[PDB]
């Protein structure tokens, strides 16, 4: 048994909280566990208005890559949205990646546009429920849509299974966050030699309420990944219904790429 | 069997997250909870570096007593420092509120300073461990000390029997905070007509590693409350360690005080 350095990336909204059981789990196991705030998540200082692009946004994971000793690489976890942290983290340092493991997430290809993922995402899940949305606009006069995940949205798809505890602590610290999807519109495709050349480990359930098996299986099919785990039952946070499940694949995830 | 809207308020560097356990453990009995994040706490917007005093620090609770129809009655339970934050509430406040709840908590009198339980509270605990200091200069001209409470003391002190989820969450979510107690130093006394009137009920343990024994048996002494309850074990965050146990108390202070 390998151990391993993973990297947890929450999704947009969420913060490193959301990892809070998943954490010491990969812990008691041996690995070494670091979960970052994104900009503008958890408790980072930034609000999203002062945030032009989902490669600002991705800053604390990239500042993190970069001070990576040498030699050192990570296995990357990335939860929904996350996945276009992973590709736009392996474009910038393919070097230090072991592995991005993909968790009810976005999975980018390289041949389409990076907001490809996002808008098939949102034909397969239009209505967002009780989410609320605001406009500010950027650093170069475009409108960038925000949101405040609804409660009701927050109980019944992305917390379907949860704890009540789990899902009351989700209202305590959720945050405004955005796609930024008509700047990923217009950003350069992800790269073959980084993002399109590091290992993909594809984690799933088909009880998902939000990430839908259709829009899952399409995913899988759009951009073949190196391995798919389904998981059984659980719901959208796999980290918090089907921890020790998920962190027994993350263990497999280690022991096939180190 | 009365409901109650209880109005639940962290302690300095935390935030309203330390109550996703007890808030849906009390909604079960039928009770309103409000948990309120105080500035520069939880995901409130601000910094510490923007907020002067203890009064303050207390913005969003009061304005969120202000803004409650007239009518309406509160139950504030509090931990740690925010017994400070009841206090001033309920000098402002004593129309809205039916009881104030300490937990674990610094328990102020109408008859020294204000910042009479937080010098006895450091007599009792001067050595905060692998916590770190820092100081600024408010608006004023005060010097304002301010702390990252240390992982060692979080672990050992604060939240000794807690599960390995709920520490990681702490390290996950815990924020700068302060005393302000040159401040609450200079701080008129609270007033007979207003926190001197509300009922006081106070909660605690004797396996408590940052509130001690003593400490609490002091505070008991010098200022009694209408009711002591001692809850068996647990440790300094009851909530959490204890929430099934709080929760029946908090039905009988509900049932108390209307």
């Amino acid at each position: 048994m390998v151990t391993a350095h993973f990297v947890l990336i929450h999704t947009i909204c969420h913060g490193a909280w959301i990892w809070h059981k998943l954490k010491p789990a990969l812990e008691r196991a041996g690995h070494k566990v670091t979960a970052l705030d994104m900009a503008a998540s958890g408790i980072d200082p930034r609000q999203i208005e002062q945030i032009n692009s989902f490669d600002e946004y991705s800053e604390p994971l990239l500042t993190f890559l970069e001070k990576l000793p040498q030699g050192e690489k990570v296995i990357i976890v990335g939860e929904s949205c996350a996945g276009l942290n992973i590709a736009i983290a392996a474009d910038r340092y393919v070097d230090k990646i072991a592995a991005g493991v993909f968790h009810n997430s976005l999975l980018p290809d390289t041949v389409h546009s990076p907001s490809y993922t996002v808008e098939k995402l949102l034909e397969s899940f239009p209505d967002w429920r009780d989410t609320e949305y605001f406009t500010f606009t950027n650093i170069t006069g475009e409108t960038i849509t925000t949101m405040k995940l609804g409660f009701v949205l927050l109980r019944e798809n992305l917390f379907t299974k949860c704890t009540d505890g789990e899902y009351e602590l989700a209202k305590m610290v959720m945050r405004p966050g955005s796609l930024f999807q008509n700047v990923l519109a217009q950003r350069p495709k992800f790269t073959e030699k980084g993002y399109g050349s590091i290992k993909k480990v594809y984690i799933w359930t088909d009880q998902d309420k939000i990430f839908l098996p259709d829009f899952q299986r399409w995913q899988i099919a759009n951009y073949k990944p190196d391995k798919v785990y389904q998981v059984q039952g659980g719901d959208h946070k796999l980290q918090l219904t089907k921890t020790e499940e998920v962190a027994h694949i993350l263990q497999e995830v280690a022991d096939a790429y180190a």
